[PDB]
């Protein structure tokens, strides 16, 4: 079977761990336990293909096959600093064509300081898809992770 190595990156507190745990455990973590380094695995079916998701949850290397670049829509600075994570990845992989998805998390909150059109423009300049998610309501979570898997497939 095929295994997909996915790496979730982004600033602190944007919800990387809540996202990974919502996908894997179908459970929203209310608390904020800072991550130093964590790894999760789960067999899922994607487009009729049984595959193993291996997800590295990082704190706010070269083995990552795809990357979720996460900011929070109510955290302007986390969006302003996403370019640092993209460029870090681009450095390590030594490729301008790295499977990647731009994720705007916490889309259930009404305190939105990052406009969707702004994130769409950024994603477009990166040549990657933009997906808004909520680890709480599960909106867009499957969309984000599975879209990243499909981006790995096209590569
Ligand atoms: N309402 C809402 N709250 C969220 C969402 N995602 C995360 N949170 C909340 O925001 C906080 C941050 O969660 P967390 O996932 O740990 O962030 P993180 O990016 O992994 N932090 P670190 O880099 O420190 O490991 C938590 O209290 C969590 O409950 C979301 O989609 N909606
Ligand atoms: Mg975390």
């Amino acid at each position: 079977m095929t295994e997909y190595k996915l790496v979730v990156v982004g600033a602190g507190g944007v919800g990387k761990s809540a996202l990974t745990i919502q996908l894997i455990q179908n459970h929203f973590v209310d608390e904020y336990d800072p991550t130093i380094e964590d790894s999760y695995r789960k067999q899922v079916v994607i487009d009729g293909e049984t595959c193993l998701l291996d997800i590295l949850d990082t704190a706010g290397c070269r083995t990552g096959e795809g990357f979720l670049c996460v900011f929070a829509i109510n955290n302007t600075k986390s969006f302003e600093d996403i370019h640092q994570y993209r460029e870090q990845i681009k450095r390590v992989k030594d490729s301008d064509d790295v499977p990647m998805v731009l994720v705007g998390n916490k889309c259930d909150l009404a305190a939105r300081t990052v406009e969707s059109r702004q994130a769409q423009d950024l994603a477009r300049s990166y040549g990657i898809p933009y997906i808004e998610t909520s680890a709480k309501t599960r909106q867009g979570v499957e969309d984000a992770f599975y879209t990243l898997v499909r981006e790995i497939r096209q590569h």
